[PDB]
Protein backbone atom coordinates (compact mmCIF):
# COMPACT_ATOMS: atom_id res chain seq x y z
CA UNK A 1 0.00 0.00 0.00
CA UNK A 2 1.26 3.34 1.06
CA UNK A 3 1.23 5.53 4.35
CA UNK A 4 -0.15 9.09 2.36
CA UNK A 5 -3.18 6.70 1.44
CA UNK A 6 -4.51 6.69 5.31
CA UNK A 7 -5.78 10.38 5.75
CA UNK A 8 -6.48 12.37 9.32
CA UNK A 9 -9.97 11.30 9.92
CA UNK A 10 -9.31 7.49 9.36
CA UNK A 11 -6.21 8.41 11.84
CA UNK A 12 -8.78 9.51 14.36
CA UNK A 13 -11.64 7.46 13.80
CA UNK A 14 -8.93 4.41 13.83
CA UNK A 15 -7.38 5.79 17.30
CA UNK A 16 -11.05 6.44 19.07
CA UNK A 17 -12.11 2.91 18.72
CA UNK A 18 -11.54 1.75 22.24
CA UNK A 19 -11.89 -2.15 22.40
CA UNK A 20 -10.45 -4.68 24.57
CA UNK A 21 -8.58 -7.81 23.30
CA UNK A 22 -7.34 -11.32 25.35
CA UNK A 23 -3.55 -12.31 25.34
CA UNK A 24 -2.33 -15.77 24.19
CA UNK A 25 0.83 -16.74 26.23
CA UNK A 26 3.16 -18.70 24.15
CA UNK A 27 5.54 -21.01 26.04
CA UNK A 28 7.80 -23.64 25.22
CA UNK A 29 6.69 -26.94 27.00
CA UNK A 30 9.79 -28.75 26.88
CA UNK A 31 13.31 -28.22 28.81
CA UNK A 32 15.81 -27.07 26.39
CA UNK A 33 16.31 -26.06 22.85
CA UNK A 34 16.31 -29.50 21.55
CA UNK A 35 12.36 -29.51 21.73
CA UNK A 36 10.62 -26.49 20.00
CA UNK A 37 7.29 -27.18 20.69
CA UNK A 38 4.85 -24.66 22.49
CA UNK A 39 1.66 -24.23 23.98
CA UNK A 40 -0.35 -21.59 25.42
CA UNK A 41 -2.85 -20.36 28.09
CA UNK A 42 -5.04 -17.25 28.14
CA UNK A 43 -2.75 -14.09 30.04
CA UNK A 44 -4.54 -13.75 33.78
CA UNK A 45 -4.97 -11.18 35.95
CA UNK A 46 -3.06 -11.53 39.37
CA UNK A 47 -6.90 -13.23 40.66
CA UNK A 48 -6.99 -16.21 37.89
CA UNK A 49 -9.69 -13.92 35.89
CA UNK A 50 -8.76 -13.29 31.87
CA UNK A 51 -6.49 -10.30 31.63
CA UNK A 52 -7.76 -7.89 28.83
CA UNK A 53 -5.61 -5.03 27.56
CA UNK A 54 -8.14 -1.95 25.84
CA UNK A 55 -6.54 -0.69 22.66
CA UNK A 56 -7.67 -0.46 19.37
CA UNK A 57 -7.27 -2.17 16.03
CA UNK A 58 -5.92 -1.45 12.72
CA UNK A 59 -5.01 -3.70 9.60
CA UNK A 60 -4.64 -2.73 6.47
CA UNK A 61 -5.74 -5.95 5.08
CA UNK A 62 -2.78 -8.98 9.46
CA UNK A 63 -4.62 -6.69 12.29
CA UNK A 64 -2.20 -5.00 14.93
CA UNK A 65 -3.71 -4.25 18.36
CA UNK A 66 -2.57 -0.54 19.89
CA UNK A 67 -2.68 -0.23 23.51
CA UNK A 68 -1.63 1.82 26.03
CA UNK A 69 -0.78 -0.96 28.67
CA UNK A 70 3.42 -1.58 29.02
CA UNK A 71 5.06 -4.52 27.10
CA UNK A 72 6.64 -5.10 30.01
CA UNK A 73 3.59 -5.05 32.24
CA UNK A 74 1.90 -7.92 29.41
CA UNK A 75 5.60 -9.95 29.74
CA UNK A 76 4.75 -9.83 33.64
CA UNK A 77 1.03 -11.52 33.01
CA UNK A 78 2.48 -14.29 31.01
CA UNK A 79 5.05 -14.87 33.29
CA UNK A 80 3.01 -14.93 36.72
CA UNK A 81 -0.08 -17.47 33.92
CA UNK A 82 2.06 -19.76 33.35
CA UNK A 83 4.64 -20.01 35.78
CA UNK A 84 7.29 -21.49 34.03
CA UNK A 85 9.90 -22.77 36.19
CA UNK A 86 12.19 -24.49 33.75
CA UNK A 87 14.87 -22.50 31.61
CA UNK A 88 14.11 -22.11 28.42
CA UNK A 89 10.39 -21.08 28.81
CA UNK A 90 11.27 -18.20 26.01
CA UNK A 91 7.78 -16.70 26.52
CA UNK A 92 5.91 -14.88 23.78
CA UNK A 93 2.64 -13.29 23.83
CA UNK A 94 -0.17 -11.86 21.51
CA UNK A 95 -3.24 -10.32 20.85
CA UNK A 96 -6.46 -12.40 20.19
CA UNK A 97 -10.04 -12.14 20.51
CA UNK A 98 -10.58 -15.85 20.63
CA UNK A 99 -9.37 -19.74 20.01
CA UNK A 100 -9.98 -19.15 16.82
CA UNK A 101 -8.01 -15.92 16.09
CA UNK A 102 -4.16 -15.72 14.87
CA UNK A 103 -1.23 -14.45 16.75
CA UNK A 104 -1.65 -10.56 16.27
CA UNK A 105 0.77 -8.31 17.09
CA UNK A 106 0.69 -5.54 20.57
CA UNK A 107 2.25 -2.59 20.13
CA UNK A 108 2.62 -0.06 22.89
CA UNK A 109 1.73 3.73 22.02
CA UNK A 110 4.54 5.65 22.82
CA UNK A 111 3.99 8.70 25.64
CA UNK A 112 3.66 12.19 24.62
CA UNK A 113 6.39 13.05 27.08
CA UNK A 114 9.58 11.98 24.62
CA UNK A 115 13.26 13.10 24.44
CA UNK A 116 15.50 10.98 22.14
CA UNK A 117 16.28 7.48 23.63
CA UNK A 118 15.54 4.49 21.97
CA UNK A 119 11.80 2.78 22.98
CA UNK A 120 11.81 -0.28 20.56
CA UNK A 121 13.03 -1.82 17.33
CA UNK A 122 11.71 -2.51 14.25
CA UNK A 123 12.97 -5.26 12.19
CA UNK A 124 12.98 -5.74 8.60
CA UNK A 125 14.23 -9.17 6.67
CA UNK A 126 13.51 -12.45 5.59
CA UNK A 127 13.68 -15.92 7.03
CA UNK A 128 16.73 -15.12 9.40
CA UNK A 129 14.54 -12.62 11.61
CA UNK A 130 11.02 -13.64 11.20
CA UNK A 131 9.49 -14.06 14.45
CA UNK A 132 5.72 -15.37 12.95
CA UNK A 133 4.67 -13.49 9.67
CA UNK A 134 5.03 -16.41 7.08
CA UNK A 135 3.53 -18.70 9.87
CA UNK A 136 0.61 -16.58 10.68
CA UNK A 137 0.08 -16.46 6.73
CA UNK A 138 0.25 -20.12 6.90
CA UNK A 139 -2.06 -20.98 9.35
CA UNK A 140 0.57 -22.31 11.71
CA UNK A 141 1.52 -24.75 9.21
CA UNK A 142 4.54 -23.53 7.84
CA UNK A 143 7.41 -24.32 9.58
CA UNK A 144 5.51 -26.92 11.35
CA UNK A 145 5.59 -26.27 15.09
CA UNK A 146 6.81 -29.28 16.49
CA UNK A 147 10.34 -28.47 14.91
CA UNK A 148 10.72 -25.14 14.15
CA UNK A 149 10.04 -22.73 17.23
CA UNK A 150 6.20 -21.08 16.83
CA UNK A 151 7.33 -19.45 13.69
CA UNK A 152 10.66 -18.93 14.14
CA UNK A 153 12.88 -20.63 11.22
CA UNK A 154 15.40 -21.59 14.36
CA UNK A 155 14.52 -23.73 17.67
CA UNK A 156 14.52 -20.67 19.42
CA UNK A 157 14.22 -17.00 19.10
CA UNK A 158 16.54 -14.88 16.66
CA UNK A 159 18.94 -12.79 16.53
CA UNK A 160 16.82 -9.25 16.94
CA UNK A 161 15.20 -10.84 19.52
CA UNK A 162 18.38 -11.33 21.66
CA UNK A 163 19.20 -7.86 20.89
CA UNK A 164 15.53 -6.59 21.97
CA UNK A 165 15.65 -8.53 25.50
CA UNK A 166 19.42 -7.31 26.64
CA UNK A 167 17.73 -3.56 25.95
CA UNK A 168 14.31 -4.45 27.51
CA UNK A 169 12.90 -2.87 24.39
CA UNK A 170 9.81 -4.43 22.21
CA UNK A 171 10.49 -5.79 19.35
CA UNK A 172 8.34 -5.49 16.39
CA UNK A 173 8.65 -7.39 13.32
CA UNK A 174 8.39 -7.42 9.74
CA UNK A 175 10.49 -9.75 8.37
CA UNK A 176 9.13 -12.02 5.98
CA UNK A 177 10.44 -15.79 5.98
CA UNK A 178 11.03 -16.40 2.09
CA UNK A 179 12.29 -20.17 2.54
CA UNK A 180 11.65 -22.59 0.51
CA UNK A 181 7.72 -22.87 0.39
CA UNK A 182 6.69 -19.70 1.51
CA UNK A 183 5.02 -18.58 -2.44
CA UNK A 184 2.50 -20.88 -1.74
CA UNK A 185 1.33 -18.90 1.18
CA UNK A 186 2.30 -14.91 -0.04
CA UNK A 187 3.91 -14.00 -3.37
CA UNK A 188 7.33 -12.29 -2.72
CA UNK A 189 8.17 -8.98 -2.19
CA UNK A 190 11.01 -6.84 -1.79
CA UNK A 191 12.65 -5.59 1.63
CA UNK A 192 11.49 -2.71 0.37
CA UNK A 193 7.54 -3.49 0.55
CA UNK A 194 8.17 -4.39 4.66
CA UNK A 195 9.10 -0.49 4.84
CA UNK A 196 5.82 0.28 3.69
CA UNK A 197 4.02 -1.92 5.44
CA UNK A 198 5.84 -0.86 8.40
CA UNK A 199 5.34 2.84 7.35
CA UNK A 200 1.54 2.37 7.14
CA UNK A 201 0.84 1.24 10.57
CA UNK A 202 3.29 3.71 11.72
CA UNK A 203 0.70 6.24 11.21
CA UNK A 204 -2.10 4.56 13.12
CA UNK A 205 0.68 4.72 16.05
CA UNK A 206 0.31 8.05 18.88
CA UNK A 207 2.81 9.84 19.35
CA UNK A 208 5.18 7.85 16.80
CA UNK A 209 8.76 9.39 16.73
CA UNK A 210 11.03 7.53 14.29
CA UNK A 211 14.29 8.89 15.37
CA UNK A 212 13.49 6.72 18.52
CA UNK A 213 13.32 3.18 16.98
CA UNK A 214 15.93 1.03 16.49
CA UNK A 215 15.63 -0.34 13.11
CA UNK A 216 17.30 -3.54 11.90
CA UNK A 217 18.07 -4.26 8.21
CA UNK A 218 19.20 -7.65 6.72
CA UNK A 219 17.65 -9.20 3.63
CA UNK A 220 18.75 -10.82 -0.09
CA UNK A 221 19.73 -14.41 1.78
CA UNK A 222 16.15 -15.63 0.33
CA UNK A 223 16.44 -13.97 -2.30
CA UNK A 224 19.76 -15.36 -3.46
CA UNK A 225 19.64 -19.21 -2.36
CA UNK A 226 16.20 -20.14 -2.96
CA UNK A 227 14.91 -17.30 -5.90
CA UNK A 228 17.89 -17.36 -8.04
CA UNK A 229 17.70 -13.08 -8.17
CA UNK A 230 19.88 -10.97 -9.80
CA UNK A 231 22.80 -9.23 -7.31
CA UNK A 232 21.47 -5.89 -8.85
CA UNK A 233 17.65 -6.93 -8.60
CA UNK A 234 18.53 -6.95 -5.01
CA UNK A 235 20.78 -3.97 -4.75
CA UNK A 236 17.65 -1.68 -6.15
CA UNK A 237 15.26 -3.43 -3.89
CA UNK A 238 17.92 -2.35 -0.30
CA UNK A 239 18.54 0.63 -1.93
CA UNK A 240 14.99 1.60 -2.32
CA UNK A 241 14.36 0.25 1.06
CA UNK A 242 16.74 2.64 2.98
CA UNK A 243 15.92 5.60 0.81
CA UNK A 244 12.50 5.23 2.22
CA UNK A 245 12.80 4.43 5.55
CA UNK A 246 15.42 7.24 6.05
CA UNK A 247 13.13 9.49 3.90
CA UNK A 248 10.44 8.69 6.69
CA UNK A 249 12.67 9.68 9.34
CA UNK A 250 14.43 6.84 10.29
CA UNK A 251 17.99 7.87 12.03
CA UNK A 252 18.99 4.80 13.41
CA UNK A 253 19.83 1.67 12.01
CA UNK A 254 21.59 -1.81 12.19
CA UNK A 255 22.75 -3.42 8.88
CA UNK A 256 24.25 -6.40 8.53
CA UNK A 257 26.47 -8.85 5.67
CA UNK A 258 24.59 -12.00 4.67
CA UNK A 259 25.99 -15.11 5.66
CA UNK A 260 28.01 -17.72 2.94
CA UNK A 261 24.62 -19.56 2.92
CA UNK A 262 26.32 -22.42 1.00
CA UNK A 263 27.88 -23.75 4.03
CA UNK A 264 24.57 -25.10 4.75
CA UNK A 265 23.73 -28.20 4.87
CA UNK A 266 21.27 -28.09 2.01
CA UNK A 267 24.21 -27.48 -0.01
CA UNK A 268 25.56 -30.79 0.33
CA UNK A 269 22.89 -32.01 -2.28
CA UNK A 270 23.92 -28.91 -4.97
CA UNK A 271 26.32 -28.58 -7.48
CA UNK A 272 30.04 -26.76 -7.21
CA UNK A 273 28.52 -24.94 -9.95
CA UNK A 274 25.90 -23.44 -7.98
CA UNK A 275 27.69 -23.01 -4.77
CA UNK A 276 29.86 -20.57 -6.83
CA UNK A 277 27.83 -19.06 -8.11
CA UNK A 278 25.22 -18.20 -4.92
CA UNK A 279 28.66 -17.76 -2.69
CA UNK A 280 29.68 -14.90 -5.80
CA UNK A 281 25.88 -12.82 -5.27
CA UNK A 282 27.17 -12.79 -1.53
CA UNK A 283 29.90 -11.76 -1.82
CA UNK A 284 29.07 -8.97 -4.61
CA UNK A 285 26.04 -8.17 -2.70
CA UNK A 286 27.72 -7.81 0.80
CA UNK A 287 29.88 -5.35 -0.82
CA UNK A 288 27.17 -3.70 -1.56
CA UNK A 289 25.75 -3.20 2.29
CA UNK A 290 28.87 -1.80 3.46
CA UNK A 291 28.86 1.02 0.81
CA UNK A 292 25.55 1.95 1.79
CA UNK A 293 26.29 1.78 5.44
CA UNK A 294 29.17 4.29 4.80
CA UNK A 295 27.45 5.98 2.76
CA UNK A 296 24.29 6.71 5.14
CA UNK A 297 27.14 7.12 7.78
CA UNK A 298 28.60 10.69 5.31
CA UNK A 299 25.13 11.90 5.23
CA UNK A 300 24.73 11.69 9.06
CA UNK A 301 22.62 9.12 9.99
CA UNK A 302 23.48 6.45 13.10
CA UNK A 303 24.01 3.47 11.60
CA UNK A 304 26.20 0.57 12.57
CA UNK A 305 26.89 -2.46 10.18
CA UNK A 306 28.37 -5.43 11.76
CA UNK A 307 29.80 -8.03 9.32
CA UNK A 308 28.31 -11.59 9.97
CA UNK A 309 29.16 -12.90 7.02
CA UNK A 310 32.96 -13.06 8.47
CA UNK A 311 31.81 -14.20 11.97
CA UNK A 312 29.70 -17.13 10.00
CA UNK A 313 32.64 -17.93 7.98
CA UNK A 314 34.55 -18.27 11.38
CA UNK A 315 31.68 -20.54 13.08
CA UNK A 316 31.90 -22.63 9.84
CA UNK A 317 35.80 -22.96 9.66
CA UNK A 318 36.47 -23.47 13.32
CA UNK A 319 33.36 -24.09 15.22
CA UNK A 320 35.34 -24.95 18.50
CA UNK A 321 36.97 -22.48 18.72
CA UNK A 322 33.74 -20.41 19.28
CA UNK A 323 31.56 -22.51 21.53
CA UNK A 324 30.30 -25.40 18.97
CA UNK A 325 31.06 -28.46 17.93
CA UNK A 326 29.75 -29.51 14.19
CA UNK A 327 29.20 -27.11 11.43
CA UNK A 328 28.46 -29.20 8.67
CA UNK A 329 25.68 -31.06 9.76
CA UNK A 330 21.82 -30.22 10.09
CA UNK A 331 20.95 -30.98 14.16
CA UNK A 332 17.46 -32.32 12.52
CA UNK A 333 17.37 -35.73 10.76
CA UNK A 334 17.01 -34.38 7.39
CA UNK A 335 18.93 -35.54 4.72
CA UNK A 336 18.05 -33.60 1.72
CA UNK A 337 16.91 -30.31 0.49
CA UNK A 338 13.44 -30.15 0.02
CA UNK A 339 11.09 -27.16 0.71
CA UNK A 340 7.93 -29.90 1.89
CA UNK A 341 9.98 -30.67 4.89
CA UNK A 342 9.29 -27.83 6.35
CA UNK A 343 5.50 -29.06 6.30
CA UNK A 344 6.39 -32.20 8.91
CA UNK A 345 8.19 -32.85 11.95
CA UNK A 346 11.67 -34.02 12.34
CA UNK A 347 13.21 -35.92 15.24
CA UNK A 348 17.31 -34.86 16.30
CA UNK A 349 19.86 -37.13 14.77
CA UNK A 350 21.70 -39.21 17.42
CA UNK A 351 24.91 -37.30 17.56
CA UNK A 352 22.67 -33.72 17.93
CA UNK A 353 21.15 -35.69 21.03
CA UNK A 354 24.16 -36.58 22.39
CA UNK A 355 25.86 -32.74 22.28
CA UNK A 356 22.86 -30.63 22.14
CA UNK A 357 21.05 -28.32 19.51
CA UNK A 358 23.15 -25.64 21.48
CA UNK A 359 26.57 -27.69 20.15
CA UNK A 360 25.62 -27.10 16.67
CA UNK A 361 25.90 -24.26 13.91
CA UNK A 362 22.80 -25.47 11.98
CA UNK A 363 18.92 -26.71 12.96
CA UNK A 364 17.91 -27.94 9.66
CA UNK A 365 19.74 -27.66 6.61
CA UNK A 366 19.34 -24.43 6.10
CA UNK A 367 18.65 -22.54 8.83
CA UNK A 368 21.31 -21.29 12.05
CA UNK A 369 20.34 -22.74 15.71
CA UNK A 370 19.08 -20.31 18.21
CA UNK A 371 22.52 -20.60 19.92
CA UNK A 372 24.28 -18.91 16.35
CA UNK A 373 21.45 -16.64 17.14
CA UNK A 374 22.49 -15.57 20.65
CA UNK A 375 26.31 -15.94 19.42
CA UNK A 376 25.55 -13.18 16.62
CA UNK A 377 23.64 -10.63 19.16
CA UNK A 378 26.16 -11.11 21.58
CA UNK A 379 29.08 -9.99 19.32
CA UNK A 380 26.61 -6.97 18.06
CA UNK A 381 26.42 -6.13 21.93
CA UNK A 382 30.00 -6.08 22.93
CA UNK A 383 31.27 -2.68 23.86
CA UNK A 384 33.26 -1.23 21.03
CA UNK A 385 30.82 -3.20 18.50
CA UNK A 386 28.78 0.13 17.35
CA UNK A 387 25.79 -0.20 19.83
CA UNK A 388 27.21 2.35 21.74
CA UNK A 389 26.49 4.96 19.13
CA UNK A 390 22.35 4.22 19.98
CA UNK A 391 20.38 6.29 22.68
CA UNK A 392 19.77 3.43 25.24
CA UNK A 393 17.82 3.37 28.43
CA UNK A 394 19.45 2.48 31.51
CA UNK A 395 17.53 0.04 33.80
CA UNK A 396 18.18 -0.95 37.49
BR1 LIG B 1 16.19 -25.07 8.99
Amino acid sequence: LSPEAITSAQVFSTQSKETYTYVRCWYRTGNSHDESATDWEWAENPDGSYFTIDGYWWSSVKNMFYTNTSQNVIKQRCEETLGVTHDAADITYFAADNRWSYNHTIWTNDPVMQADQINKIVAFGDSLSDTGNIFNAAQWRFPNPDTWFLGHFSNGFVWTEYIAQAKKLPLYNWAVGGAAGSNQYVALTGVKDQVLSYLTYAKMAKNYKPENTLFTLEFGLNDFMNYNREVVDVKTDFSTALIKLTDAGAKNIMLMTLPDATKAPQFKYSTQAEIEKVRAKIVEFNEFIKAQAAFYIIQGYNITLYDTHGLFEQLTQNPQQHGFVNASDACLNINRASSADYLYSHSLTNECATHSSDKYVFWGVTHPTTAVHKYIAEKMLAPGAGMQRFNFHHHH
